[PDB]
């Protein structure tokens, strides 16, 4: 028997004791090797009720990844609460590993195996494990990036979505490359994203075919960001330990739903608000030579327009910056629980 509580995690990966690179470096001292043969019990005739948006496990990664980045991306000017701090900032080697998270004696992490689960309410066909799966600390907004995708239908998730004020996650069923370049050969902080449009294209019109599922068949419009942050209304993330803002205009044009590469421009930035919300820093300059990142696009963060309860259509906007949803994303099918 047992019932849902909350413990301190611990984390388990495959990191290289001899890699420089920081996520290597931090989960060396941090986390244990990961187990080669893990066990998964299913449970028959068990129904439990989850909770992806009130789930400890998101709080504990939230303070782990804010943890590897105050250790390995030091800004050089740290603009914090009136105070100024400028250290070093040496150019490091960054890229995300996956990191599991698993529970100490007396504990399990129960995990719901439903094929079209929400992250909300009761699940059918759980199991218990000891650790998740392996997740890559991917900050980003907009675009989520290199995560797990959805096994069968597309999935909305949201802590409510008659509430236009909280965060959409869409949780894709098939990759959508994207691939970004600082080219070696100029402005060295012009970048580009290409992604290939008419998949981009194909997935959009399955997600307004989902949503269309969710809001009565009214009509589904996606719009550009109005206003906020530059790191909200652009798509950012973190490439090679370079700061990449990208403008998606091009991708939330109901115009397609176009074959063809689409070529997002782009800029490396310096001068940053840190996601930690502890105000704003200025990184190093870009490195030398060819940048490039090539993701997986496998979930979308959207905000919903206020106001159109009147008409017969629903308006969303690319959004996040909650880096915390990025983490649900991945967790929402675990909780921990006490074993009595
Ligand atoms: C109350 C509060 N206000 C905050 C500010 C508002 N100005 N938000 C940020 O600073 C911010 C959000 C995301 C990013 C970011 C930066 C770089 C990259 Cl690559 C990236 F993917 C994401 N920054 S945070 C916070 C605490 O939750
Ligand atoms: C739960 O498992 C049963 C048997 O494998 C399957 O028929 C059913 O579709 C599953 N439910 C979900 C939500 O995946
Ligand atoms: C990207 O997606 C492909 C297929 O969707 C997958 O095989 C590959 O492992 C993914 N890479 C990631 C998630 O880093
Ligand atoms: C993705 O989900 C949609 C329904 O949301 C479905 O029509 C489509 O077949 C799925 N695609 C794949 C590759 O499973
Ligand atoms: C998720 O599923 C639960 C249970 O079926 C339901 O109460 C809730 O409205 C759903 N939420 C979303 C965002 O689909
Ligand atoms: C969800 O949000 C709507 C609109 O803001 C509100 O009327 C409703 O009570 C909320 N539902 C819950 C369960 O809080
Ligand atoms: C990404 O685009 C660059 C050109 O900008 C190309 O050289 C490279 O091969 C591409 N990578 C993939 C995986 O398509
Ligand atoms: C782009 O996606 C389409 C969709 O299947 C594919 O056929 C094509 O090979 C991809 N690459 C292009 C168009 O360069
Ligand atoms: C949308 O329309 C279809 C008819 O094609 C209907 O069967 C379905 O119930 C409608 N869904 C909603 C959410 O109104
Ligand atoms: C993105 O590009 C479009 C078209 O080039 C432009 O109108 C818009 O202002 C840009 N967005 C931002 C945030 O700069
Ligand atoms: C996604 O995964 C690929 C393959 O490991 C990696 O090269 C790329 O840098 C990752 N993207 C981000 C944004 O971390
Ligand atoms: C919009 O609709 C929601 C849900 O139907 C409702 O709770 C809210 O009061 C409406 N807003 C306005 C301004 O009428």
């Amino acid at each position: 028997v047992w019932k849902d509580a909350d413990t301190t995690l611990f984390c388990a990966s495959d990191a290289k004791a001899h890699e420089t690179e920081v996520h290597n470096v931090w989960a060396t001292h941090a986390c244990v090797p990961t187990d080669p043969n893990p066990q998964e019990i299913h449970l028959e005739n068990v129904t439990e009720n989850f909770n992806m948006w009130k789930n400890n496990m998101v709080e504990q990664m939230q303070e782990d990844v804010i943890s590897l980045w105050d250790q390995s991306l030091q800004p050089c000017v740290k603009l914090t609460g009136g105070s100024v701090i400028k250290q070093a900032c040496p150019k490091i080697s960054f890229d995300p590993i996956p990191i599991h998270y698993c529970t100490p004696a007396g504990y399990v992490i129960l995990k719901c195996n439903d094929k079209n689960f929400n992250g909300t309410g009761p699940c059918k066909n759980v199991s218990s494990v000891q650790c998740t799966h392996g997740i890559k600390p991917v900050v980003s907004t907009q675009l989520l990036l290199n995560g797990s995708l959805a096994e069968e239908e597309i999935i909305i998730r949201s802590e409510n979505l008659t509430n236009n004020a909280k965060t959409i996650i869409v949780h894709l069923n098939k990759s959508v490359e994207i691939n970004c370049t600082r080219p070696s050969n100029g402005d060295i902080r012009k970048a580009y994203c290409e992604i290939n449009g008419t998949k981009w294209n194909k997935v959009l019109k399955q997600v307004t075919e989902k949503l269309k599922e969710h809001f009565n068949n009214k009509t589904i419009i996606f719009q550009p960001p109005s206003g906020g942050d530059l790191e909200i209304t652009m798509h950012s993330f973190n490439c090679r330990g370079e700061f990449f803002y990208c403008n998606t205009t091009q991708l939330f044009n109901n115009t397609c739903i176009c074959n063809g590469t689409i070529t997002l421009p782009c800029k490396i930035k310096q001068i940053i608000n840190m996601w930690q919300g502890t105000g704003q820093a200025m990184y190093a300059p870009p490195i030398d030579g060819k940048i490039n990142c090539v993701s997986n696009i496998t979930g979308i963060l959207l905000t919903r327009d206020g106001g159109a309860n009147n008409t017969s259509n629903e308006t969303f906007r690319p959004g996040g910056g909650n880096i915390k949803d990025n983490w649900r994303s991945e967790l929402y099918k675990y909780k921990v629980v006490q074993i009595e």
